[PDB]
């Protein structure tokens, strides 16, 4: 049942979005610095041709996303560093944006 002399790879499709998973908090009014944080941390993946932060459920973010058109950024970041713990919840999860469950069959 297994395929292992053709590895899947975890990129497919559209491979140049980082989906980041519970970045820092807020404390009032001090999710603002908290915003230019991740531009200065995702510098180092490459130059960021977009970012989003959203919200969620009207609280506190728990996601963001990154668009890049470098290197193989986020190849580089999903194969590296996913889910790295800075401190207390900030756990960066890495993906893209295969979020799809199923598989070709």
């Amino acid at each position: 049942g297994d395929v292992l002399k053709d590895r899947p790879q975890e990129a497919d499709g559209i491979d140049s979005v980082i989906v980041v998973d519970n970045v820092p908090q807020v404390g009032p009014d001090r999710l603002e610095k908290l915003k230019n944080v991740i531009h200065k941390i995702f510098s180092k993946f490459g130059k960021i041709t977009n970012d989003f932060y959203p919200e969620e459920d009207g609280k506190t973010k728990g996601y963001i996303f990154l668009e890049y058109a470098s290197p193989a950024h986020a190849v580089d970041a999903v194969k590296n560093a996913d889910g790295y713990k800075l401190d207390k919840q900030h756990t960066f999860r890495v993906n893209l944006f295969t979020d799809f469950d199923k598989y070709m069959t």
